[PDB]
């Protein structure tokens, strides 16, 4: 509260570390469904169904231009990529499986790096 602060967690490496994690996700073999925005002119249903599209390229631009205020807002966008994937794709499809594998990969790097 006013004039009563919890001790300062060092956040000065967060930017560099989120960039490393993002590089690792970009270079994973199962990243291919997620590298670029889904083409909303060519994929029926996507525009109407998926209220907040997100992809790795869009996260990379936001990170590079100071659009994440902290590491939690970065993790929210990464999870949104996988949540959207589960919404639109059957678990037993190549893309549905890619999404489960990538979420698992992310969540381990997140815990090992920060928790």
């Amino acid at each position: 509260s006013m004039s009563v602060k919890k001790p300062k967690r060092d956040d000065s490496k967060d930017l560099a570390l989120c960039s490393m994690i993002l590089t690792e996700m970009e270079t994973h073999e199962d990243a291919w469904p997620f590298l670029l925005p889904v083409n909303l002119k060519l994929v029926p249903g996507y525009k109407k169904v998926i209220k907040k599209p997100m992809d790795f390229s869009t996260i990379r631009e936001k990170l590079s231009s100071g659009q994440y205020p902290n590491l939690e807002t970065f993790a929210l966008d990464v999870r949104l990529v996988f949540d959207n994937c589960e919404t639109f794709n059957e678990d037993d499809s190549d893309i549905g499986r890619a999404g489960h594998n990538m979420r698992k990969y992310f969540e381990k790097k997140w815990t090992d790096t920060f928790k």
